[PDB]
DNA sequence: AAGATCTGAATTTACGGGCGCAACTATGCCGGACGTAC
């Protein structure tokens, strides 16, 4: 059933148990911006670090 | 004619390159020589 409009759906879905495994890669451990701060001692542009 | 030379044309080593970026980790350069204290 339709959960906004509680009508049922035409089509039958397919549902049961099913084994899932959460990866390690969150979101939070990969999202970043810049806009400036620690360039090179070098090449005076943006490093990592 | 013969040759030696000799000068342009077939075969062997030898550098030098070898995906975009992300992310994370973890590891790194002494031995004699001279003094001082006990």
């Amino acid at each position: 059933y339709n959960g906004f409009t509680g009508r049922k759906i035409t089509s039958q879905i397919f549902i049961g148990p099913t084994y899932y495994q959460r990866l390690k890669h969150m979101v939070d451990d990969k999202i970043h911006s810049r806009a400036r701060g620690p360039i090179q001692i070098l090449n005076r542009q943006p490093m990592e670090g």
